[PDB]
């Protein structure tokens, strides 16, 4: 009952050019069903890069716009987003669950996707975010998420997220790769990693998909 | 320091090119600063941006409530201020290396950062809230000068303007639609953010100019 992601890698396509977002997304294509387009893309090529991105790949779009605002201008966003072709969006719980259900309602309403980030990966997210991540986990399991973010830096963190909304809700972790994470390590909680860079500023980035996708071979 | 025409920054909300345009350009005798959001950039393109400057020469807050980590944070500020924003909004809840990515490329193009501490929303009370005095600290310690804070809970705002000073800037939506006073809200903001109170006004320009009305001796 979860998106079914192939090979259990996620493309985190954060290049700002369409003409080398769109060859390196091809490059990955027969390794990859699924491609996270977030705001240096979207906010460098337009909304029809999504648009543009299914008509030329057979992916599934994640639109990663960690949505943080108020419930009204929250709704606002997802249905954009959603109008444009959007198979899910990114939502922080950081600024409370009113916003949270803003934006499961709008999904609810428009049939997808809400994937909840709990825990972020980069060094920052000690100061504020971790405190609060056990909680917001939490959260999202009582507002009836069933999609969420953590972090492959953390693999204690990432354990106890997995502990906290269960066995069957769906987890993708970034943070692999660049940021330090193991694929391997990162998948014994996570259903998928996200890869941004290892793969996309690689001079072979199918070889580097196909490399990380051996290194993980018998978790597929 | 900015200087906001009648200390009223617009909240332009809708989500059509046509109306968007409209309805500022009914207001535009009241003010010269306008707060873009994804409402509008995610429903228009970022080409938007240009087309406001061109037509009412109006200041441009990008509020993109940036939330990232610091390398994605460059590159979203950086996409921001090709389009032309004056500033960029940033939470400061992912962190101080989060929030310096963004000071950066603001410094490099010539631009601002606002520091978004608490907001204005039912949960904003919920993680932000107990979290706000230090992000807060945490702006002044990382050299930022602009801030936005709270309509709503105007001792929230006051606590926030303590923390940062006199010298910094401030503003502060959440009123009208959501609450907040105006007048009440500039005892302790520089300025105050209008939307649907002004946007989905019968008449948008009466909506302005008694919002003004109300406050012609804070002016
Ligand atoms: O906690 C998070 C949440 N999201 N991302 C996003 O995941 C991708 C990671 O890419 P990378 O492999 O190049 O680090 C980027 O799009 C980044 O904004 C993180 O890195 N960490
Ligand atoms: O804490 C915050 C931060 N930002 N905004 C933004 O300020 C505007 C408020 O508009 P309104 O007057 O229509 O409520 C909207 O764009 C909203 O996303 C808030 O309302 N509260
Ligand atoms: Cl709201
Ligand atoms: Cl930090
Ligand atoms: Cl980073
Ligand atoms: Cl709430
Ligand atoms: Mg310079
Ligand atoms: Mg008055």
């Amino acid at each position: 009952d979860v998106m079914d992601v192939m090979n259990r890698l996620i493309l985190a396509m954060d290049l700002m050019n369409r003409d080398d977002a769109l060859r390196v997304t091809g490059e990955v294509r027969e390794y990859i069903d699924t491609v996270k387009i977030g705001y240096p893309l979207v906010l460098s090529e337009g909304m029809d890069i999504i648009a543009e991105f299914r008509k030329r790949f057979g992916c599934r779009i994640i639109a990663d716009f960690k949505v943080a605002d108020i419930p009204e201008t929250n709704e606002k966003i997802c249905r954009a987003t959603f109008k444009a072709g959007a198979d899910a969006i990114i939502v922080h719980g950081f600024p409370g669950a009113d916003s949270v259900r803003a934006c499961l309602n709008v999904a609810e309403e428009m049939g997808r996707e809400v994937f909840l980030l709990t825990e972020m990966s980069h060094p920052g997210a000690e100061m504020f975010i971790q405190g609060a991540a056990d909680e917001i986990a939490r959260m999202g399991v009582d507002l009836g998420v069933k999609n969420y973010v953590g972090p492959s830096t953390r693999p204690e963190r990432l354990s106890r997220l997995r502990e906290i909304i269960g066995q069957d809700s769906f987890l993708i972790s970034p943070g692999v790769g660049a940021q330090g994470g193991d694929p391997g390590e990162t998948l014994r909680f996570a259903d998928a990693i996200i890869v941004g860079r290892s793969i996309y500023l690689a001079d072979n980035p199918a070889a580097a998909a196909a490399g990380i996708i051996e290194s993980i071979k018998d978790l597929l």
